[PDB]
């Protein structure tokens, strides 16, 4: 029966059959999730581009790595920003169904320096919810704060 987990360490360590990289559309490494993560599956930037609303896979070997680029509320309004959010988790799942896992790791998207320096732990992780709710994968989301952790494991227990 699949679940949600959430673990607050680095999502390059993760013990999931494929990660998601909170991406930028250049496909380019950039910093924090995308640091570790370009240190660990460099080969899964080659060719990574995708746009804001979007999620491409890039093997690295045979681990999957799903690009996924959340909007930088910087740039978007909240309306269209919320639209984009969704759309990237919508994208998230469809690659989990398409390449047949049975778990995946994933951060928050939009919820760091795309975040329009505000709290978007409940809008991110609602979007990632609706999206993976019709995958059978086991899911585990990634985060690096405590009371983030807190937060997002009460989420979890609260719809069971
Ligand atoms: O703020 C984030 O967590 C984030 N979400 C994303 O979708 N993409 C990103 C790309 C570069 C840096 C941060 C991010």
């Amino acid at each position: 029966a699949p679940s949600y987990r959430v673990k607050r360490m680095d999502i390059a360590k993760n013990d999931e059959e494929c990660v998601v990289n909170a991406a930028n559309p250049r496909g380019l490494p950039g910093d924090g999730v995308c640091k570790a993560v370009y240190k660990k599956w460099p080969e899964s930037f080659k060719n990574s581009a995708t746009p804001v609303g979007t999620a491409k896979t890039v093997m690295c070997g045979t681990y999957p790595v799903i690009h996924a680029v959340g909007p930088n509320f910087s740039n978007y309004s909240e309306s269209e920003g919320d639209r984009e959010l969704a759309a990237a988790y919508r994208e998230v799942a469809k690659e989990v169904t398409r390449l047949g896992v049975n778990s995946v790791a994933i951060p928050l998207l939009s919820t760091g320096v795309y975040s329009g320096g505000k709290d978007r732990l409940t809008q991110s992780l609602n979007h990632l919810f609706t999206a993976m709710d019709s995958t059978d994968a086991d899911v585990v989301i990634y985060c690096r704060d405590k009371e983030w952790e807190k937060k997002i494991s009460e989420a979890i227990q609260m719809r069971t």
